[PDB]
């Protein structure tokens, strides 16, 4: 009798696990695989939970086929498309269907970050690395499912997750969204709004929109996460925010070259002093939150808004990426991120007016707040947004700018310096 799927699994080439194949022998995945659990698609397909010999975890989409035995799907094998049909028609599985889910047919692989569109109209994302069991690992799957329950639904319609029951979260393996072809995000979209502005074929009240709409979306999102439930950050929590805001901004201090590095360092001890504030925060409240929340996160498509990128902060530690953090950690995100739309754009913009588009980043920052509270206080959630961390976690955001400039793009401190520039009390 053809062997089971365990038998299978533990025959195959290391290599099953890649995406992207076999690797040079010398650094292969070490061996033999074992097969930890897995859901049976029908007609020869399944998602396979598998462990290499060195105790590395892995989604992996499966197809029997008579040439090997087995191998991982490839996008027009099926299994992406079955995976999509047992939404919509074992207990270490959770498959949850959202409405909108139907069988839709027909493959085609796309490039992001593996990714596998079906019947042109869905989005099958597969993980791929898992987290060792009973760790945290991505929180997408509850981020989804709680804006879905919450009827949130400026986001691509989910149609389904797929979860391993295991640990304090279900481990995310799979997601099925709906698919947006003709979707830009923000840094397309909003780089071009503040354009039109600067070259006046938009007032300023039509480039304010998108901010107010935006506030909005980010109120709505978090009603709807916070019905999750939330956790009183301590003492310890608020003091290791302040340690952590310190060591970046000293290496900022130390790193940052030039001018930009001469202001930053002579600003440093009034932020240091704002970091200072963080221990009479404790109790503020935590949440679900987005974790990686800016202008590229939301796309855009005939006046409609999505947002994206629910794996969370990508900075922390993975197993720290499912925590809850201050909802005003997304608001500071989103702000700061405006703010460096319209700096992006002055630099960038030849013969542009910086005049209209710096009153823009004042005027687009309190119309997106106004949204927020606003929104907040319709769905009765006004209690979630802790406002006095608004300057100490803006701060920090900018920060984080001067160390992605010196390590990846070392112009790009000039965003930093002028949004700072802006924003401290011009009183020093
Ligand atoms: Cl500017
Ligand atoms: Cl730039
Ligand atoms: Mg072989
Ligand atoms: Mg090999
Ligand atoms: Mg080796
Ligand atoms: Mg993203
Ligand atoms: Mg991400």
């Amino acid at each position: 009798m053809t062997p089971n799927w365990s038998e299978l699994v533990a025959a195959a080439d290391p290599a099953l696990v890649l995406p992207s194949g076999e690797r040079r022998a010398e650094v292969a995945v070490p061996g033999p695989l074992r097969l930890d659990a897995l859901l049976d698609l029908g007609e020869g397909h399944a998602v396979g939970v598998v462990r290499s010999a060195d105790a590395a975890r892995w989604t992996v989409p499966l197809v029997r086929d008579g040439a090997g035995g087995v191998r991982r799907s490839r996008p027009g094998d099926g299994t992406a498309e079955h995976l999509v049909a047992a939404l919509a028609r074992d207990a270490a599985f959770v498959l949850e269907a959202f409405t909108g889910a139907a069988p839709v047919t027909g493959e085609r692989g796309i490039i992001v970050d593996e990714s596998v569109i079906v019947g042109e109209c869905a989005v099958v994302k597969w993980a791929v690395r898992l987290p060792a069991e009973g760790e945290p690992g991505s929180p997408a799957a509850q981020r989804i499912a709680a804006l879905a329950r919450g009827g949130f639904t400026e986001m691509p319609r989910p149609w389904g997750l797929l979860t391993l029951a295991e640990g304090a979260q279900p481990v995310l393996l799979a997601s099925v969204v709906a698919y947006l072809p003709g979707a830009l995000d923000g840094w397309d979209w909003a780089v071009d709004d503040v354009r039109r502005l600067a070259r006046g074929e938009l007032t300023m009240d039509q480039a304010l929109l998108p901010a107010a709409q935006l506030g909005t979306l980010t109120a709505r999102m978090h009603a709807a996460l916070a019905a999750r439930g939330r956790t009183p950050a301590t003492a310890a929590d608020v003091a290791a925010w302040g340690v952590r805001m310190r060591e970046e901004l000293d290496e900022a201090v130390a790193s940052v070259p030039g001018a930009e590095g001469e202001r930053l360092k002579a600003w440093a001890p009034r932020i240091a002093d704002v970091y200072a504030e963080l221990d009479a925060l404790a109790g503020t409240p935590l949440i679900d939150v987005h974790g990686d929340f800016h202008v590229g996160q939301i796309l855009r498509a005939d006046g409609r808004y999505a947002v994206v990128d629910f794996d969370g902060n990508p900075v922390l530690p993975a197993d720290q990426r499912a925590a809850r953090q201050p909802a005003a950690l997304d608001v500071v995100g989103m702000t700061a991120s405006l703010d460096h739309v319209g700096r992006v754009v002055v630099f960038r913009t030849p013969d542009v007016d910086p005049a209209p588009v710096r009153a823009w980043i004042a005027a687009a920052q309190r119309s997106f707040l106004d949204a927020y509270r606003t929104t907040l206080a319709r769905l009765d959630a006004d209690d979630l947004f802790d406002d006095r961390l608004l300057t100490p976690l803006r701060y920090a955001q900018e920060v984080r700018e001067y160390l992605y400039a010196v390590r990846h793009l070392p112009h790009w401190v000039y965003v930093p310096d002028l949004s700072l520039t802006d924003l401290l009390p011009e009183r020093l």
